[PDB]
């Protein structure tokens, strides 16, 4: 699926999947007719396991867990500040790339 | 976290064509010299790739996969650019481009 496909909204993570307050974190996701497919996150935080996303083609939300983070430093009008990209879990080395590709591409 | 850098380079239909930029080459940094992913062109029928060497102990002549069609949006309306692989180029890799082609150029 292309490219053109993958945008970004913030959304809501979480150390435990109950515990996903709203909105801490930048998604990384595909979309297509009437859903989404989230790919990874990034977010100021360093303990995330769990991902709170919009369900596709539904009402609510969907819950899957996070792979061990990558551990960023990107230039900020405030000073270097270090952020955390998740992937989900057996995401592949394509999709991996197309965000690494994008994040190295939109910052730093 | 390698940021991907554009250049103008030379391309053609065979090694002794390529003669002098109508391409554009993605590529990165190696610790001594530069490495291309991939090149982007007006031209459907690209096969080679011509690359001195930062030394100049002469040139490099790098294959390419089949292109891939993207349209993009410019002031001058829409304009169709072709996307290279050069040859063997892994999916971390090929997804690092394209995260990056979709920062860079107005995809779809």
């Amino acid at each position: 699926l292309s490219p053109v496909a993958l945008r970004q909204m913030s959304c809501a993570a979480g150390t435990t999947q109950t515990a996903c307050t709203d909105d801490n974190a930048l998604a990384y996701y595909n979309t297509t007719k009437g859903g989404r497919f989230v790919l990874a996150l990034l977010s100021d935080l360093q303990d995330l396991k769990w991902a709170r996303f919009p369900k596709s083609d539904g009402t609510g939300t969907i819950y899957t867990e996070l792979e061990p983070p990558c551990r960023f430093v990107t230039d900020t009008p405030k000073g270097p500040k270090v952020k955390y990209l998740y992937f989900i879990k057996g995401l592949n080395n394509l999709n991996r790339g197309m965000v690494l590709g994008s994040l190295a591409a939109t910052v730093r």
